[PDB]
């Protein structure tokens, strides 16, 4: 009925409780589960759902052969009920394409899918399940966006896009949408040197995005957006607790306004919640591959170039595969504060498990507790050998 | 609540963006997907859906053997959520039969299915999911209709039917329905010499249908209908850019009031949007078979017998199978103009791929953009060899 | 909102048009379709659905072995969307048991299932999807009811039950329900000598049921019920056009108040519409087995012991299996009269096709037209050999 | 709209009628049915549903190997339509974990899942499908709860938890929730010496729970809770009709305030309805294993240490497997009294049927009748050999 406004601050994060888990690959071993990757979670005022890019085949289907590839005509943004698997029979298609974002503004949902060949991609912006706006590639090199939910304030839903090189300077733009229409866009500003796959959350009328510097940075760039003034800035997380992957070993002092060097041309989508002493960072446990996942409480990580962990929680053991992770919150829960949440994509199959011809994932997701809860670990749980 | 009125003109068509794609044959390789053909798309005020004639079997089922045949007791008009595949578990049956049309008048949906043996077929007209009117065969030779959506204006939904020869003069009638009841019908008038499978759209209180002259014409007949006066006329697209299939090579000058010769007794359902300089024609790229699909901007194609393309867009490469194509619009979108849309049926299996015993299709669909968007191609994507 | 009242007469029946067909056995060859038998159709004010007794297994499942048996703990009344098949994933369970009826009174649905061993069965009467009343066996011999929809008038929904011998005198009772509670019951009166499986319809405040005399009659008993006075009478169809199965050949004169002899201890559920000159009878074409199905217009069949057909329609060829048939109408359609409808169960498998270990059916259903429509035939369409 | 209040007494229980049965294992032999255990039933004001702990795999799936284990990261509370099976495509996930309860307070549903390793488990309390409260393990030994529905009165929904030894003293707490928040909790009081898996029901503003003393008792402990004062007491069922399993043979005199000895360190979840002369107890027929199930009318069982059966009903024969059983009622049915209901879990597979590698169940459920209804027995019905 009214546009949602970001009027609350973050709740105190003292631990993470289990929120949703779909066990998709385990169940998909013998049921009609779509192959996916690049999942996320997003809430409407009455329902929270799982989202992902389908590969337009089931995991047991012969067409799963080749699904390591990221961009094909057979991909689509799909959504499905929380903690169910993305099946053929219960998945709703939001739009067609191989890069996406989606968010509800309090009245209805905007969803964005990019499709096309590398040199001629375009974004279609859907609002209230109708296409409204289209945006053509500006740099003719894989126009691409967040792969997790956007955030809205009073109708204004900013979205970060990047078009251009994955291994050198690219052209990043912030579009400010309302009802699916472009109110304004700006080129990237501040000191972030490369931006991909922003993970965003909203509190007290401000939107914070933690992104992936694929080119040089093992610290993560951060964009902070004012959705009333429609202006932004960017920097890196200052902390020596480095949160991309792959990455070098943690130093004692990080970098605020430049990429922390050591790994070039690679990375993973990730997120953080940056809120003074209430600051938690996600990362893979391995510095080498997408294995393991932990949350670390790192007070003032954004602004303190020597901040180190004061607390932590294991999400996925380093003997289990992880993948993309990102932020969402239920902006429509009752209560005085917004409860931080996140998901981790648990990638199975290629390239690490190459006895199968497919790549897919399942999802685990947690939200914060003000309790100090006991931890478990949350692996995908499938036995690859069953698929041989 | 009120009947919809065609009060808008067409938006400017500067390119086509991806709208929906179900990847049915790829997914159907290992999931319970119904065999179909003759698909289309149609919008209600709150939802747009895929439609097709089911063959009353799954593609992996042994009963798919023989589904090259067009008319059996096991066919039905089914609909299903946009870009999902037509599965056993998510397909809604509209009515029983082997030829159909369907359209929403703003209050509720009329759907029409024809069934019966060739010499004794009948149409049942459903309105608000109840049968209301029945129409018996008048020429005792395969009573048949549009195979794509009809259009309504103030409750009046005209529908084109043909009964009689596919290879000689036949009896074409235009019925004017309201709430499922016959207000009036007229025999075909104007200069179109044979009519099948009209693809219709509505703008500024007028309904334009592009049809298939199966008997002699490689140019397409056009019926223009006034749904207030309930009168119509017909002619052919004047343009030398010939849009049936199979067809001869394009000439320099077309024919306005007669079939353009060169191919007899064959054709394919197709469509155009005819709007002065804003005129786009669809066709197969091959002149010989249902391969490839392109959109061509052909200014004043309807009225200019020498008009040639000023712009174009590839939809399906000539190394991929196409099939039937037709028009629909979301008459209930917000905004100042109606956004032209279309689908292309991507036929797989027999007769061209005869190593399988079945015939089926999947669907791709696009709508117009006022941007000049980059193009991709959109094949079915299934590997027939997986089905061997 | 209000109880429905039977305030209309029957429409003129000049032919039958196709209404619904689920092709369940064809589709069930390779999808998760439940084994059923004893199907029917029943309308709510907003929706008409298919109903049947499930056998609590799929047709391809190993537990379909043995489903020739009528009464087990694994049966339930299920319903599902019109013309879809009864699948595991789309079938709604109404209640548990192996004999049923169901009807909507304009406010909500009453459904009745009987379960139990032969000597200790009981009916549970559900209303608004809650159990309300229970009725214990009175004759300790397979308490059983209509296997097709009941009819309501001003809240009053009479239902016919029989308890006792299938091959001799039994105890038949008519219960008058309102909101699931017993207002009254009466023992069978009039001249019908044995009653099973009544097929009912309602017009002008009167409910007519055509039933099965399993003991002696090849003519069908008829119960006429006044749902305001809650009284009834019974007789047989007088016509020599005999409509049970198996049966002797048709005579020239039938019997009004006694069973027409020639076949003992056997029969099939069937129906008629008895409305003066507007009278149509259903029967199997074979006098020997459940093969073929036709509708015959037999003016004054109920009251004229020499009435013969003046018109007819083939529904199922005598080279195709039929089965149970029964009546329903959409009491909530718009218009001045009620449109007669019926279904025919198309039984496949045992005992006639004993190369499979299962028994199941699919459904075909038609409603009357005031047109003289062309006829087709409507077989199940499955190839038993595919199931070997 | 308003919180439900327990304002009715129990209806007179003269027998039990069949309520729901899903036949899950029979159907699951060839369809995508999830492996479960620990099922129950719970009503909302408009719908009653089946609930269970999923094992995050189908029964035919290779991941069903190992599902004898109770606690894994792949378990979740799921619900699904009454008498349908828990399939991949129709099961709704309530929350993630391996121990649960759920109840509707008249406005919305509270659901509670516990997850974690044995020494660090936590409960998450969901209300209106959002997480609201979290409770950390207090005794670091498998925090666990009812495995059947809780009961609410005026918003207050008490829940029994136990943390600590299964074979010695443990710490049992009663939490009083409202809108998902903790109003109060108390440590267990009264004379019950060990509490697990309480089966609860509500009448005349009082909640009665029959539980499992795993440590020493073959009589069942009972907790009676006042949800207005938020206080409780506990004792055992006094009756010599002993209702745990395994158990010694029935004596002539039971124990009111102590465990009846004979079996240590084992038991099964069960229930009773304790209402003076209207008192019925459930138990397994075997004293040795979870085989058979009967209901016994035992007047004043709670308070009379010599009470013996005056009536009974067989639910499951002693030649069929049973399992957990528990109580629920439809608090929103019309009428002057609440109708007692219960379910029995029918466990199949390991450890008793060890030719399969899985453990699963199906469900049967009954409600009371004021009639003296004939009895049937209600086995799972699957043939284990089909799964070999
Ligand atoms: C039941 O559940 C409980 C709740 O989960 C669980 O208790 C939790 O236990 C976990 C696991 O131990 C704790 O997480 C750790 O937290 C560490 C920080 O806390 C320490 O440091 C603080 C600041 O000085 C102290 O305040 C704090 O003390 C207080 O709390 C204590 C409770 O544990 C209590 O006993 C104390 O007396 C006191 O009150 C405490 O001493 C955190 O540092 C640690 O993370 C590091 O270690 C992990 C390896 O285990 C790494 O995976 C992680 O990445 C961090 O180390 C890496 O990075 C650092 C920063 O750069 C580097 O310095 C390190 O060298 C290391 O770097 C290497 O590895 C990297 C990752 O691979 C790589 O990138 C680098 O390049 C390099 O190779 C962990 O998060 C959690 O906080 C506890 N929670 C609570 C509320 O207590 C309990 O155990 C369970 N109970 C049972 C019975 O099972
Ligand atoms: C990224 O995305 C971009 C957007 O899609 C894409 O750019 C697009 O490129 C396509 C593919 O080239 C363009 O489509 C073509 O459009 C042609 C018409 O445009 C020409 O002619 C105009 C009129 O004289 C000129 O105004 C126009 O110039 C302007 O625009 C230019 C941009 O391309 C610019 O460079 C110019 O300087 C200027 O500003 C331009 O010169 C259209 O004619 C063509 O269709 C024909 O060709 C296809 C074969 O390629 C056939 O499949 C098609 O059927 C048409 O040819 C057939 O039919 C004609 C009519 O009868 C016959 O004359 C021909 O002989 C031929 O007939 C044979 O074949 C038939 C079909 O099989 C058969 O039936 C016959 O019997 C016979 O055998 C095509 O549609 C598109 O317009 C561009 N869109 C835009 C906005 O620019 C860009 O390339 C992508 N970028 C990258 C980097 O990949
Ligand atoms: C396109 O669609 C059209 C619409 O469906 C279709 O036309 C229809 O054609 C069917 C099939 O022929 C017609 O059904 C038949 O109707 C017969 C009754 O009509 C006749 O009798 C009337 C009364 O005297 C005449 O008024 C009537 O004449 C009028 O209409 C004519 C149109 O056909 C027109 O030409 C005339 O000039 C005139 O205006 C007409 O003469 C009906 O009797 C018949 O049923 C019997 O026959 C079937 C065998 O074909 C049996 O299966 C059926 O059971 C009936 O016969 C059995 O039972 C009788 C009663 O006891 C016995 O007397 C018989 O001996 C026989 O009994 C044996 O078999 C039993 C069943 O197995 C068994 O139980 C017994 O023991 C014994 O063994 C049939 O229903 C239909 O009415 C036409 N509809 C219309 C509107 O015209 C048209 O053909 C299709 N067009 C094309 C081009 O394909
Ligand atoms: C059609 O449907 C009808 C409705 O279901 C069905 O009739 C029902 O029949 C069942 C099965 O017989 C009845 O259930 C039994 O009820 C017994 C109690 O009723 C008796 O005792 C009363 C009190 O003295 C008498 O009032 C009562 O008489 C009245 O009713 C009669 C109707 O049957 C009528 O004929 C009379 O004239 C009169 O009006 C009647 O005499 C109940 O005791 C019995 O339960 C015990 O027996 C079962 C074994 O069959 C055990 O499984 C069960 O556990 C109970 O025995 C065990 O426990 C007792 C208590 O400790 C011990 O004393 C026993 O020794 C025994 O203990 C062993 O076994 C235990 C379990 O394994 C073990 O734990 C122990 O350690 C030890 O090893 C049973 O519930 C039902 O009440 C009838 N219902 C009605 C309304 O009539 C009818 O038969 C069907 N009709 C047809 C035609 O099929
Ligand atoms: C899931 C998994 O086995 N992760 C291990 C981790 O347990 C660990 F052994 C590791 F060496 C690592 O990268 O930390 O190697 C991973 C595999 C490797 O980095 C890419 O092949
Ligand atoms: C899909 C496909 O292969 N189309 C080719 C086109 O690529 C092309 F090669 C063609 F020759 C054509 O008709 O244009 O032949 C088609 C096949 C043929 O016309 C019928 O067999
Ligand atoms: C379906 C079918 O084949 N019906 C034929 C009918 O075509 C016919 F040949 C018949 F002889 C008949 O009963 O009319 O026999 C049926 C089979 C038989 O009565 C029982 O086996
Ligand atoms: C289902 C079943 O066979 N139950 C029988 C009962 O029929 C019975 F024979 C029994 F001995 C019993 O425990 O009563 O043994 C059960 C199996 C045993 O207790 C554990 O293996
Ligand atoms: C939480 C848990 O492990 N519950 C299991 C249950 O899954 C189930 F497996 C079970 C059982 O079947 O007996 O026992 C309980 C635990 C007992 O109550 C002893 O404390
Ligand atoms: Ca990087
Ligand atoms: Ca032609
Ligand atoms: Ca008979
Ligand atoms: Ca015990």
């Amino acid at each position: 009925r009214d546009f949602n406004n970001l009027t609350k601050g973050l709740c105190t994060i003292n631990s993470w409780h289990i929120y949703g888990k779909d066990n998709a690959v385990r169940i998909g071993e013998d049921s009609d589960v779509l192959v996916t990757r690049e999942p996320y979670v997003s809430c409407d005022p009455d329902e929270c759902r799982f989202y992902a890019l389908s590969q337009g085949t089931t995991i047991r289907g012969k067409h799963s052969n080749g699904t390591i590839h990221d961009r094909s005509q057979y991909r689509a943004l799909i959504s499905w009920p929380l903690s169910s698997p993305p099946t053929v029979y219960n998945s709703r298609v939001e739009c067609i394409g191989w890069s996406s974002t989606s968010c509800h503004d309090g009245k209805t949902r905007m969803s964005i899918c990019i499709s096309g060949p590398n040199n001629n991609a375009s974004a279609v912006i859907w609002y209230n399940r109708r296409p409204v706006t289209e945006i053509n590639t500006w740099a003719r090199n894989i126009l691409r966006t967040q792969e997790s939910e956007c955030v809205c304030h009073n109708g204004v839903c900013p979205v970060v896009f990047t078009d251009g090189s994955a291994t050198g300077p690219a052209e990043t733009r912030i579009y400010y949408f309302k009802e699916g229409k472009i109110l304004k866009w700006e080129p990237l500003a501040g000191t972030a040197k490369h931006i991909e796959e922003c993970s965003c959350y909203g509190e007290r009328a401000e939107i914070t995005c933690t992104c992936r510097d694929n080119w040089q940075g093992s610290n993560r760039p951060v964009i902070r957006i004012d959705p009333v003034a429609m202006t932004h800035t960017s920097q890196y997380i200052c902390s020596p607790v480095l949160t991309d992957n792959p990455r070098p070993n943690d130093p004692t002092v990080g970098k605020c306004n430049d990429p922390y060097p050591g790994n070039n041309n690679n990375g993973v989508k990730g997120f953080s919640y940056l809120d003074g002493v209430n600051t938690w960072l996600g990362r893979t446990i391995s510095i080498a591959s997408r294995s393991g996942y932990e949350m670390l409480k790192v007070p003032n990580a954004l602004t303190d170039d020597k901040s180190k962990p004061t607390q932590g929680q294991t999400i996925v053991l380093n003997t289990d595969w992880s993948g993309y992770s990102g932020s969402f919150m239920d902006y429509w829960a009752e209560g005085e504060c917004y409860r931080a949440c996140f998901y981790v994509e648990l990638i199975r199959g290629r390239p690490k498990e190459d006895k199968v011809w497919w790549t897919s994932n399942s999802i685990v997701s947690m939200c914060s507790s003000t309790e100090f809860l006991g931890q478990w670990d949350w692996p995908d749980g499938a036995k690859i050998e069953y698929f041989l």
